[PDB]
This record gives structure tokens, C-alpha cells and sequence, in this order.
């Protein structure tokens, strides 16, 4: 029946986030969170060995069949560009992919507060963008550097594992370093980086002590970087970073952390209201003389205090005040709120005043 | 005499959980916990060997050969599904052949209480299955995981060595990798998974920090986790995830699970008071607000007093309560209720009490 | 002269615990406890590398030239079973043998107390049989493991190194597994056990911090697990358990050892009042309450006065207080009673009351 062109045009005129191949399914679309079948036969092992293989290159093959396990991005001229990752399970092959626009939508169209657009004119520090797995981190990333981009003419390095958005230049230099074949790993780029003349720095997740120890370094020597993390909010966020080393070494890491931390934003996806789309929810911590002083004095957790009050003077927003906006905006229902809110007797609190 | 599809389908037909092959003994099946040696002469080597590799691939084969160990899943088409190890003692083959049943049961046929269905509904979090060694942890992961697949429509992956229950698709996306064939590893499954875009995952044990790791970043990035550990209540399991990683890091993991925690089902397989059959014996956390304060205050041991009050408001039900509720069933006797009671003067009191 | 098998038969005939034969020596055979040469010619090179290898196969002959070591066990038919150990010194092959009789002696007869047969009958659990090299550790098991036999329709795996007496089956299911021919190893038999159905598992000695975890897991996860330690008493063998453990971590391992620990024997020998044959002095803990409680609260030295006071209900007995009662029996003299005696004090206090 359908060929990967076809089912990749699909997922992208109905507006899904991930495609599935997988046998004695059909193929599946991911549609605000919730997978939905496509109108089409169940696949066989030679459909969906055909329909991977289709959008590999002979390298990439040969790779896959060595470990079962790939991951890489591809473009469809005209169409999209995507995130795949390839696996194995039941002696077959099996595939999801993720929609990459070639065209990034802007702040405002992603429901992104107008601090987030302050932190791209930001000339140095570490920026971080959190949340689980799914949740536009990659997209807000993608608005800020289009933003950096088109206003600023500096030098934008990208490390990536694999290339998502692309960057054409407008008034920077973008430079983007895919691992596995532009660069041999984020190690290897993070170890050349310096000697690039970098001004703004991607380097993806902090996934171990040695990757953070590169962003705080990045982020001290003058450079803006940007980084994720997978956790859900900003005091959660910072107690992370810090607790990861010995606990002789933390000091430090939170008087670094105190000097060069510039912003933390941490994002869900809501299914909307209405039942069509989803809306962004987002918690945003922008550090104040206050907040930078709870951090060296080991008092992290007052630091959610402080955004409660900092709305009107550093655009500051709990999540929990965040689900109250949208709420009284009608754009997400009680249940999908409540069942969200990191504190829901909060929440509650701030409905009944 | 009988060959092997002969042997595992007694094994089925007897409701037995385990088929025994091993040389100078006829074959044995264990039911409710104890063997039966079927009346056959016993094995010699030729048989053992003959009866095991009747099962395996060339492939298998070569690799048992190797290793003279090898732990493996199949199936008899029209029978059953079974997971095999095969080993050598004594300088003949030997093996082990656990039943898989093509059909899931129910909830209300395997004795797990509403609570459990209603965790199929858990939209993220941490669900732990625990227990004693072939006391039901997979049965009634496979009954959760069905039901998932029923109501659903998310995407189900699961990481086993070997895989036993399959999962054919209903509302649900359901990949299962087999470690070994379809990955390496728990390591390199636990690599990708991220980007497989799931919902639903299943890991396994909880064998070491580095699995442990991965289960509560899958718990805190959205997804809903289940994985088993060996221990024998939600104290205890609690304990056993905190206590392996070093002190200065311990306060971040009871951070951690007390905000991914949804569930801890600790399960024990009892013989029944007929004589017939076993009754299933399982201790319920569900964590309220009052269990999360404790767990990050590191007052894991007052767990324990919440769940015997959270009963009608939870589902809550230690284990004590739950022999409690068998004794009163009649399900089984005082002596086997007493003999599996983690602590005896305790259900003494709630018998004598009233 | 003399052949192994004539060798091996006079061990048998005279009631030796092990065969020496060494260069510049004649055969010496061990009985009661001391050496005893044999009315023979004394030894050659020629003669102990042909003694020895004649009970070697070919794989085992190549394998002790590439050591210079070997432990081994065979059977002799309508003789015995022998474990064998074979080394060089001087330049020459030397070797030990040790009988391990086909028939296994019943409780009454091997001098072990009611108690121990009743440790036959747990369902779960960890039960230690100690004492020093030689003191009738692995016969006291093979009768335990015998009558379990006899008893259970169970599954009994055993991991030996190698392989000494062997169990027919009886009423259960005997698996026994030798390292270096049915297992690779200690640990790779230990990897696959839980996945073979075991009721009842011999691991052999607790040597290391792996094999104690290995020994603990299993009688947490519902199986009778015994081991063997060379501790002498009961609070040094549950001390040596705890100890070998990092500091922040033994909190755990109390707490295990309480739940789990069902039984402690340290065994040793002496020799007989009459100067023949060898009495069985052993030190008995069964835990109660009480003791599970000292030892989760770490007061393991408070452990013996409990073991003081639980003969009657318990069946429990210090070292001093077997002494005692073999004293008052006449079995063994005051010198050898109390040259062992752990605190001879003790033992003439009981003595003079
Ligand atoms: N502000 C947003 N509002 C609504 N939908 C969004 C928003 N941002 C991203 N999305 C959609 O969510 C899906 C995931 O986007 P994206 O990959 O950027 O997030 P992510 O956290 O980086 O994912 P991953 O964890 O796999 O790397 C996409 O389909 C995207 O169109
Ligand atoms: N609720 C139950 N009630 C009665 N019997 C059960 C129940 N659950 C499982 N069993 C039976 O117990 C035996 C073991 O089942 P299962 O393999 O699922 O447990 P397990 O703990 O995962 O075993 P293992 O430790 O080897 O992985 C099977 O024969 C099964 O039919
Ligand atoms: N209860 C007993 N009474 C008298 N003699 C015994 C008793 N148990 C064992 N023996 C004898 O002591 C000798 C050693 O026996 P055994 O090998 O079982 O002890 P062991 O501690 O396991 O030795 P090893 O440390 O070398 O492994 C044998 O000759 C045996 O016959
Ligand atoms: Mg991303
Ligand atoms: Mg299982
Ligand atoms: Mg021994």
C-alpha cells in the first residue's frame, strides 16, 4: 500500500508528532499525545524492515544491522524534516518518527511569555530548558537561536546527536555538528569547542557529571549556552546539577551555578480545552540578586518562593501560576490542571481566593 | 518413553508451574508449590539431552555449549508459551520449563484486589511488583499490561531476558525486545527507549543503581514505569532502592521517589486449604500525601502505620490484613497464614480482637 | 609396592581423614587427627607423579602441569569417594586425599543434637554450618541436606568445587553442579539459579562480599540456603558477615541477617577420652525474637547470653556448654576440653558451680 513518502506526508498534514511502524499493527500517528491507526492494512515484517530502510543510507544500514539500534534525522524535500530512531523487537524491525519543520514558529505562536524572548538578547550564561520527554524543548530551543540569529551577528555552534532544526544563517554564523558523523561525539566537540570562536553554544542534554561540568564552563568563559535537562521544575532542576557531584565539590558547583545561571524554564504539554491541540504550560525561573544568594547559601528550596512574588519585575512564573492562566483562559480543562499540577492543593488555594 | 511436546503438555494439562528434566529421576512437575514425579522410568543422559535440545535452535545449541548455561522463551503452537533454562550438573543436560499461558487471566481470577486495576490507569509514575522468587510478580504484570493495551491507546514497550506473555496489539502500540536477540542489553534497550516515544514501559528487575537510575528518569519524564524487585514489602522495597546508592546521594533518590511513586504490589503465593490450587497473598502501598512527606523526611519506617488506616480511602492492605482477610475466607489455614506472617503477634492480635 | 588403590583402601580400612604422599616419606595417613606413616618404602618422585596421576584423567593431568595446582574429587567403585588435591614442592608432584564415604551417617551417629535435625525442616531461610579447616562441615551438611532428601518433594541445587558426597534422589529433586565442569564458576552458577527453580541451594563458603549477597538474596527470595563460613562461634561468624561490608551500607546487611538467618553451627573435633575416634563438640544458635532484635539494633555481642539461656526452649548451646556436657559424659579429658575452650574461665566457672 502506502510508501514511507506517503505515510511521512500524512503525519505532517494531520498535524502528529511521531509516526510508529510496527508489525501486525498499521501504521500509527501520534495526535495531541494520544496514537490514532491509520485506515490501512496491519504491517508484516517485510513492510516494515521496506519502510525504514527506505530513508537509511547504506552506512546507516550496516550500522543498524551491527547493533539493532539507530538514530539519525532526514529531510523530505518540499515536505519536513525528521527524527527517527530504528530498533528491533520480535526478530523485527520497527521505527518511530518525529516531525522536524523546516520553518520555526515563533514566541508568540508557540505560547512562549515575552521573558523568553528577553533571554535570547542575553550575552552570556547558562540557559536551561527542561521537561519531560516530549515536551517542545527541542522547539522552544529552535525559536530562541532563530531569534539569536536573525538579531545578533555572532557565532552559534550546535552539537547535536542528531541534527533536528536547521539553521540557515541570517545575521549569525550557525555551525552545527551532528555526532557520529560530523564530530565523533559530544566529548570530542566539547573538547575543540574553545578553539571555534563560539559565541552561543547548544550542547544538548546534561546527561553526566562530565557534560556539565562543559556547560558550566561555557557559560563562565564569556559563551551563552544552552542545555536540557529532563526534570519538571526549577528547584528540581538546580538540586540536579549540584547533587550529581561529591558533596565536597558542591560548593563550588553552586557558587558557579550562582554566577552564570541566567534562566530555567521548564515545560509540559496540555491537551487543549476544545479537544484539538495543545497548549504550553511552563514554570520560569530568572534569577535576582535573591535568588543568586539561595543558591551560594545552600537554600534552594526558597528559591520557589521568590518566583511567586517576581511576576511583575523579572517575568518570573511558578507552574502552578501558570495552570491558573490557563485555566482562567478557559484553554485547559479542571481535570487536565489538577491532574498536572505539581502541587494540586496549591493550585487549589489559588482558585478559591 | 514420552517425548517433549508429551511432557510440557502434562505440564500444562496439570496446571503445574514447573516441568523438572533430570537425569536417574522421571520427569517431575511441581503443583502448588511441590513436586510430582510422573510415572515414567527415570532419564538417563541421552534423555535429558534429547528432551532439551528437542526446544532450542541450532543457534541455542552452539551458545549452551559454550556456556553450559542458557536461559531462553518458546512456544508449542495450539499448547503454550514457556520459559526454559537450560544447564548440566553432574556432566548431563538438565532443564527447567516454566509455563507461559497464551490466555491472561483476570484480576478477580488471580486474587489481586480493585486497587491494582485501577493502577492500569496511572498516567505516569513508578508501579513496583515484588515478591519471592515464582510468587506471580509476572502473571499479574502481564494482567496490568493487558489492560493497558485494552483501554489505551499508547505505546507499550518492554525489555525482557527472555520475553514471556505476549502482547498483541489491541488499543495499544505494544514492541517488546528481547535481550539477547532483538538488543544486547538492559543497558543499550534503556539507551534508545527515549526515543522510541513511549508511554508504558516495563524493565524488568531492578537489578543494580545503573537500572534503578534509568526506571525513575522514565518515572519522572512522563512515562508510567513497572519493574519488579525480589523483596518482600513496600518498607523493605523502599529500603532496598535507597539504601544501594551512596550516602551523600541517598536524600535526591527519596526526593525522587517519593514525587515518581505511584504503587507497590508485594506478592506471596500460598498453598489453599483444599489442597487444590494457591491463593495469592499481596501487600498494597498506594502513596497518599502523608506516605510522600515520609519518604522525603526519611521516615520510610511509619509507612507501615499509614497503610494499615488507608484501607477504605486508598486500597491500602499490608500483609498482615491480607492473611487476615484469607483466614476469614477460609482460603487458607492458620498454620500457613501464621508460618508466611512477617510477624506473627501482629495477626495474633487481629484475630483474638474482635 | 602398594598401588593408589591399595593405598586409598588401607585410608578406608583405618579410618583416616586424608592420604599423604610426598617424596623422602612413606605414605602417612591421618587418623584422629594425627599423622600416621605406613610400613612402606619411603617415596620417590617417580613414585608420587604415578600415584597421583593414576587417578587424574588426561584433561586434568594437562590441567595441574599448567598450575602446578589441582582440587579434584573421584570415586573408587564399592570403596569411596576421595577429594583429591595435587601440588609440586622440591621439584616433585606431592598430594592429599580426603575420604568422602558413599553412605552418609545419620544426626545420632555423627553426635549433632535434635536441633539440627529440626534446621531440615525450614521452609526458607540462611542456616551456616562454621569451624575451622577439617571439623566436619561439609559431612554435618551432606546429613542435613540428606534428610531433606528424604523428607521433601523440593528442588535441591548444589554448587560445590568440587563436587564431594553425592544424593541420589530420594523424595527430591538433586541437582549438583562442579565448578570447572558442570559451571564455569561460583558466579555464573549463582547468575542462573534463580531461573532453575530451587527449593534448597549449597553455595559452599561465603569467601567473598559477592557470594555473601548471593547467599542472602536467596533465603530472602524464599529458598533454604546453606553456607559454610571458617568462623568458630556465632557472634563471630554473624560479625565476619556484617564486617566485610562498607560502613554506610551495614545497616542493611543487619537488617537482612535478622530477617533471614536461621540457623548458626560451629562445629569442631576432638579426640576422645579413650584415644580413639574423634567427639563432636558444636555451638548451636537458633535465633528468637530476642536475638533478631540485637541484631538489628547492632548489640551482636549480647547474642551469647541469649544463647546461654535458650537451651530448653530453643534447643540452643554455647561452645563452653557442649564442652561441659561432653566433660560430664566423659567423652573427652580437662586438658583437651580445656585447651579448646573459647574462654576457659568460663568453663571452670561451670565447672565449680
Ligand atoms: N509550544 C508548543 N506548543 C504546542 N506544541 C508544541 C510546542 N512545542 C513543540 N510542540 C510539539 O510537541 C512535539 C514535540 O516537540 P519537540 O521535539 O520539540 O519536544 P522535545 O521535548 O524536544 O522532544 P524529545 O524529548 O523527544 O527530544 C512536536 O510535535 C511539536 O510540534
Ligand atoms: N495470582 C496467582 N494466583 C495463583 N497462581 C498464580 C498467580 N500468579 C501466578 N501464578 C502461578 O505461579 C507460577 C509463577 O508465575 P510467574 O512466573 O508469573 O511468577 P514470577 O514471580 O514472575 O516467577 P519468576 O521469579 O521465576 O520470574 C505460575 O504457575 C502461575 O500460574
Ligand atoms: N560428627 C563427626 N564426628 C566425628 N568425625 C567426623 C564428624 N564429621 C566429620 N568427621 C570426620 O572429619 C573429617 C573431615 O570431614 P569433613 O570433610 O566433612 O569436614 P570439613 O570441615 O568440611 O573439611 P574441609 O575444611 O577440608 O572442607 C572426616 O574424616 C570425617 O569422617
Ligand atoms: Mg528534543
Ligand atoms: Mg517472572
Ligand atoms: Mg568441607
Amino acid at each position: 500500500m502506502a510508501n514511507m513518502h506517503q505515510l511521512l506526508t500524512e503525519l505532517v498534514n494531520r498535524g502528529g508528532s511521531d509516526l510508529h511502524l510496527t508489525t501486525n499493527s498499521p501504521p500509527q500517528i501520534r495526535i495531541d499525545g494520544k496514537l490514532l491507526p491509520l485506515d490501512m492494512p496491519p504491517l508484516n515484517a517485510v513492510d516494515t524492515k521496506q519502510l525504514c530502510y527506505s530513508i537509511l543510507t547504506e552506512q546507516q544500514k550496516h550500522k543498524f544491522e551491527e547493533n539493532n539500534e539507530l538514530d539519525l534525522s532526514f529531510g523530505i524535500k518540499g515536505l519536513s524534516r525528521f527524527r527517527g530512531n530504528v530498533f528491533v523487537q520480535r526478530g523485527a524491525v520497527a521505527g518511530v518518527f518525529r516531525v522536524i519543520p523546516y520553518k520555526i514558529l515563533s514566541f508568540e505562536e508557540l505560547g512562549l511569555p515575552p521573558v523568553v524572548r528577553e533571554l535570547a538578547e542575553k550575552p552570556r550564561g547558562l540557559v536551561l530548558v527542561t521537561g519531560p520527554t516530549g515536551s517542545g524543548k527541542s522547539t522552544t530551543l529552535a525559536a530562541i537561536i532563530d531569534k539569536i540569529n536573525t538579531d545578533r551577528h555572532e557565532h552559534i555552534v550546535t552539537v547535536e546527536d542528531p541534527i533536528e532544526y536547521l539553521h540557515p544563517h541570517k545575521s549569525c554564523v550557525v555551525n552545527q555538528r551532528e555526532v557520529g558523523a560530523d564530530t565523533k561525539s559530544f566529548k570530542n566537540a566539547l573538547k575543540y569547542i574553545l578553539r571555534q570562536d563560539p559565541d552561543v553554544v547548544l550542547v544538548g542534554e546534561l546527561r553526566d557529571l562530565e557534560t556539565i561540568e562543559a556547560a558550566l564552563t561555557l557559560a563562565e568563559t564569556g559563551h551563552l549556552c544552552f542545555a536540557t535537562l529532563h526534570t519538571n521544575s526549577a528547584v528540581q532542576t538546580i538540586n540536579r546539577i549540584v547533587d550529581v557531584f561529591p558533596s565536597y565539590q558542591q560548593p563550588q558547583v553552586r557558587a558557579q551555578l550562582s554566577f552564570v545561571l541566567e534562566g530555567v524554564l521548564s515545560q509540559t504539554l496540555l491537551p487543549k480545552a476544545s479537544g484539538t491541540g495543545r497548549v504550553l504550560a511552563i514554570e520560569v525561573m530568572v534569577p535576582n540578586p535573591a535568588i543568586r544568594n539561595l543558591i551560594r547559601e545552600d537554600k534552594i528550596h526558597q528559591i520557589y518562593s521568590q518566583m511567586q512574588v517576581g511576576q511583575e519585575k523579572f517575568g518570573m512564573m511558578t507552574m502552578n501560576q501558570c495552570l491558573y492562566g490557563l485555566l482562567q483562559k478557559r484553554h485547559i480543562t479542571m481535570d487536565v490542571g489538577m491532574g498536572r499540577s505539581p502541587d494540586p492543593d496549591e493550585l487549589k488555594q489559588m482558585l478559591t481566593s
